[PDB]
């Protein structure tokens, strides 16, 4: 009885490159009445959080959203959407809910993109060093990652103790074997080893592509990031896709203030704003909607336990 794998193969049908995060498997699933569409969502003190836009057919969208927030209710709770489109905005407030903006997502229209054209020198110059330190990419399919993971392995847990980090979850994917080997993961080798990697989150639609965990071992050179995202950015090009999200990033006042420290704990694994900004991308805002008249400074909170795993050690370091 695996809710998960019936939510994947609504996600393989649609362009929503991120909800892919449902095979992550730690978030509750709930259908459209016809089985089309889903909300994938968690729960975190008096709150419900769904998880980005319900995926799946709009038309199904009205009624599922309604009975995702009277279902929260009717258990107690308030009912919150962490990081909806533009698009969703006038079908939120139809169901009751206030929408704040969380901060902006990096697109990268692949049509018009070109490495070596002259508009993207910087990384151009960066891809250029990473060749030349002997940076070679591949994509490894899913059925072909268990040959690897144990190098995958080696690079995810280094990264974490380089940077003295702890898994997220929720709206971050972490190192679980089964999550890992259920999407395709574009890697950099060195010397005959991985030496970074990514998963590489698309859908049979090839609209839109995004990467999730993004890794790096201490063999991995300086530039290995920017190298990596260009290597993906040319994959998904080559494959026929429309976009690349290179993910999100912070809110650029008690409210404001909350919303700016939240993008600055969970936005900044993997580049920061001035590092996308180098693929001149468009940025596209996303946004925090609260049930009830709720100041979203208590979501918020909610969303940052939930993707913490229940737990908020301190602020984040600020001089």
């Amino acid at each position: 009885d695996d809710a998960v794998a019936r939510a994947v193969e609504i996600v393989r049908k649609q362009g929503v490159a991120d909800a892919n995060l449902v095979r992550m498997g730690d978030k509750s699933i709930m259908f459209s009445e016809k089985g089309d569409a889903f909300i994938m969502y968690g729960k975190q003190g008096r709150s419900w959080i769904a998880l980005f836009d319900p995926v799946g057919p709009r038309q199904a969208l009205p009624d599922l959203i309604w009975r995702f927030v009277e279902t929260a209710r009717a258990a107690g709770c308030r009912s919150v959407f962490y990081q909806i489109s533009p698009a969703l905005l006038s079908y939120c407030a139809d169901a009751g809910l206030r929408a704040f903006k969380l901060g902006e997502l990096a697109v990268v229209n692949l049509a018009n993109f070109e490495l070596k054209g002259g508009k993207w020198a910087n990384l151009r110059q960066t891809a250029s060093r990473a060749v030349r330190d002997g940076l070679e990419f591949a994509v490894i399919e899913p059925q072909d990652i268990p040959d690897v993971l144990d190098q995958l392995a080696h690079v995810s847990d280094t990264w974490l103790a380089d940077h003295n980090a702890k898994e997220k979850s929720f709206s971050l994917g972490a190192f679980d074997p089964d999550y890992v080997c259920s999407q395709p993961v574009g890697v950099l080798k060195k010397d005959g080893k991985i030496v970074a990697f990514a998963n590489i989150l698309m859908t049979e639609t090839k609209e839109e592509g995004s990467v999730d965990l993004m890794r790096f071992s201490p063999d991995a050179p300086k530039g290995s990031m920017d190298f990596l995202f260009v290597q993906i950015l040319e994959y998904l090009k080559g494959e026929g896709f429309q976009r690349f999200n290179l993910g999100m990033a912070p809110l650029s006042d008690r409210v404001g203030g909350t919303v700016f420290e939240h993008g600055e704990r969970f936005y900044n694994f993997k580049g920061l704003r001035a590092f996308k900004s180098k693929f001149h991308p468009e940025w596209q805002p996303r946004y925090l909607a609260v049930s009830g008249g709720v100041s979203p400074m208590i979501a918020l909170m909610d969303a940052t336990f939930l993707i913490g795993g229940g737990k908020l050690a301190a602020a984040l370091e600020h001089h």
